[PDB]
């Protein structure tokens, strides 16, 4: 029944002192109990943990990022919670303060004295160096950074600089024999507060700090007038304009612990206690968030709200979110990898047979594009919330998420629609497609009002065309949440493998990967879907009129295919009528919007141009599509796109998700949620918040 006491890592006499009084204050309280081990940084603290000697540390976003590479495995397990001057949160304006009449300007800071809180962290370090790097001249990566600051400012106060190969770097560190450049609270610099003093003493000229810092101790407007706000246009303006005024935003200081057997568990239970035994004016007898006046900062911020606890599936690289990872990185990668990274596009691939496929578009196109896949949707949502992809196609099901979790729709797939297949595709409007409902004609007692406990084929859960326009359906019929007690029985991947859902699927040939949601599922998607029925592995197939068309007489020479025909199925229409496969013009559950590429809005239009030439070299009329590649091309197993993928397209200004698919869907699809909830849609739910 016990379980232990949370080790927190202090690193500085002063953090001790303070983590003690805690340990102490906790158990005159009655809550879960405390621990300090002692060691001299946040690097080292990191180290620590990692090989459990401890469990916790408040760490800084620059340090999180450290925590996560490779070795260690450190997870945001909390985020704190500050300022803003209204509304709470867990991001904060990374700046630069300079005392009015100091003159320089932000691209000017060659030869002036520089205040820095510590090495590797955002406000000081990480966002800062990147900001100035264009005037660094310094090779990239082969070459230290440290010799370039070193040699970009007259001489500083670097907390935990090498400052014996770079003195120059802890020159500013007004701090004893050893304790000079220390990489605590030993070395007075250290820290926002610390940096502060490093320019209020007049040590240096410009400090990188909080956003807060300034009215973090000049509790009087008066004195606030004397400094300013470095802005990186080139102007300088007061104080308490952060908001305009700042070189980034960063991300809140979180509470780390290991990937594996953290014990998030005791942690938030420690922290949550805290926040309420000791947090914002609770008691008297001890302060969380208050520090001494010799050193600001112990444990956690000075002046946080509290914490917030993460959801699991964040792994740092998203808790960061991609603006900062790709840069805080980029003070590691050469200015090539750098410029190289921009210009092209990495697509991010579901399952094996699309790798496949993303490598011979890789090999077709000189590298223009690149690759990176995962086991699922979801997954290469993350990796373009990540950085490590740029984008892919979804189906509207998926552009849903995506859109909740900030991204946008850049181009469409527009079928070779039937008016006039001229240039039109580019121009030409999505015109969308028919959710069907099919089965065999030879099973006629059916009906729509018979589906109660029969077998069904999905394309995929969390999809359109299958999934989510039915299943709504059947929602506003039954007025229960069950998805699974409705058909006996299922083929539906991405389903909880464990269920009826994922009864019908067969895994790959072999039998392996029973229910995933990708092509090794040989009932996967459109085809996949067709054909579980047509194996009559069950009754009713959710899929797109066209479907049917594509794989019956003679069209898929596939062995389970091959003899299908047409006439051999029928679709269930709204009102319990039936009609051959053609009529689907007015047999149809619905008009589902085309799928949609996507990405990061940022990179919006450079995804577009690339792709665009891409489209123009290898899909519709491809001067290369029969030849050496064919984009919209993949053995009736929709690699990339559909099959049927004439071009990719011009959203007609359609270009918020909600946009896109239009408020209904929107809205179909909320009411569902009420049913079940995603990990990603979660994650995103306090990411974006
Ligand atoms: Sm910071
Ligand atoms: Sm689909």
């Amino acid at each position: 029944a016990p379980r232990k006491s949370v080790r927190w890592c202090t690193i500085s006499p002063a953090e001790a002192a303070k983590c003690a009084k805690f340990q102490r204050n906790m158990k005159k309280v009655r809550g879960p109990s405390v621990s300090c081990i002692r060691k001299t940084s946040s690097f080292e603290c990191i180290q620590a943990i990692a090989a459990n000697k401890a469990d916790a540390v408040t760490l800084d976003g620059g340090l999180v990022y450290e925590a996560g590479l490779h070795p260690y495995k450190l997870r945001p397990v909390a985020a704190e919670v500050y300022q803003t001057r209204g509304k709470p949160q867990t991001r904060y304006y990374a700046v630069a303060v300079v005392k009015k009449g100091s003159g320089f300007q932000l691209n000017q800071l060659q030869g002036v004295k520089s205040c820095h809180t510590g090495l590797g962290r955002s406000a000081g370090w990480n966002i800062p160096i990147g900001t100035l790097r264009p005037y660094l001249n310094w090779t990239g990566p082969p070459e230290p950074l440290q010799k370039a600051v070193a040699n970009f400012f007259s001489a500083s106060c670097v907390p935990c600089a090498d400052g014996k190969q770079y003195p120059n770097l802890c020159r500013l560190c007004a701090g004893t024999e050893a304790d000079k450049c220390a990489c605590s609270s030993q070395e007075p610099y250290f820290g926002y507060s610390g940096a502060f003093k490093c320019l209020e003493n007049g040590a240096g000229d410009v400090a990188f700090v909080k956003d807060s810092t300034v009215f973090e101790n000049l509790p009087d407007e008066a004195e606030r007038d004397k400094y300013e706000l470095l802005c990186p246009d080139n102007t300088r303006k007061p104080v308490d304009a952060f908001k305009e005024c700042h070189l980034a935003r960063v991300p809140s200081h979180a509470v780390v612990a290991r990937s594996v057997d953290g014990r998030e568990d005791l942690i938030w239970k420690l922290l949550h206690r805290a926040q309420e035994e000791f947090g914002r004016n609770k008691s008297s007898a001890f302060q969380l968030f208050g520090s001494t006046p010799g050193e600001q900062d112990l444990l956690f911020k000075d002046s946080a709200l509290g914490f917030v606890r993460i959801p699991s599936q964040i792994d740092s690289g998203l808790y960061l979110g991609a603006n900062y990872l790709t840069a805080t990185q980029n003070l590691r990668e050469t200015a090539a990898e750098v410029a190289a990274r921009r210009e092209r596009v990495v697509w991010c691939a579901v399952g094996p047979e699309e790798e496949r496929k993303c490598k011979q578009w890789s090999d077709v196109s000189n590298r223009k594009v690149a690759c990176a896949s995962a086991s699922t949707t979801e997954e290469c949502i993350a990796l373009v919330l990540k950085g490590e992809a740029d984008a892919l196609n979804l189906d509207g099901g998926f552009i849903y998420v995506a859109g909740k979790c900030g991204l946008v729709p850049v181009l469409a797939e527009n079928q070779k629609s039937q008016n006039s297949n001229a240039p039109d595709c580019v121009h030409r409007p999505p015109e969308g497609y028919l959710a069907v409902a099919v089965v065999r004609k030879s099973d006629a007692d059916l009906t729509w009002n018979s589906l109660s406990g029969k077998k069904s084929c999905h394309t995929g859960v969390g999809r359109t065309a299958a999934w989510n326009i039915p299943m709504g359906l059947l929602f506003n019929q039954t007025g229960s949440c069950k998805f699974d007690k409705f058909f006996s029985q299922s083929c539906a991947p991405g389903a909880d493998p464990q269920s009826s859902l994922c009864a019908l699927c067969v895994g790959n040939n072999e039998n392996e990967n029973k229910c995933m949601p990708n092509s090794e599922e040989r009932y996967y998607g459109y085809t996949g879907a067709f054909r579980c029925l047509a194996e009559k592995a069950g009754d009713v197939a959710f899929v797109k009129d066209v479907t049917v068309l594509q794989n019956t007489d003679g069209k898929n020479s596939e062995p389970w295919a091959k003899d299908l025909k047409q006439e051999d199925f029928e679709l269930l229409c709204l009102d319990g009528t039936r009609k051959p496969v053609a009529e689907a013009e007015s047999c149809h559950l619905a008009r589902a919007p085309n799928h949609a590429v996507v990405s990061q809005s940022d990179r919006a239009q450079h995804l577009k141009k690339v792709l665009f030439l891409q489209q123009d070299q290898f899909g519709g009329n491809g001067p290369d599509c029969p030849g050496k590649f064919c984009l919209f091309k993949s053995e009736t197993k929709n690699l990339l796109f559909n099959d049927n993928t004439e071009c990719l397209a011009e959203l007609q200004g359609k270009t918020t998700y909600e946009q896109y698919l239009g408020s209904e869907y929107v809205t179909s699809i909320t009411n569902l949620r009420r049913c079940s909830s995603s990990p990603l849609l979660e994650a995103c739910a306090f990411l974006r918040a």
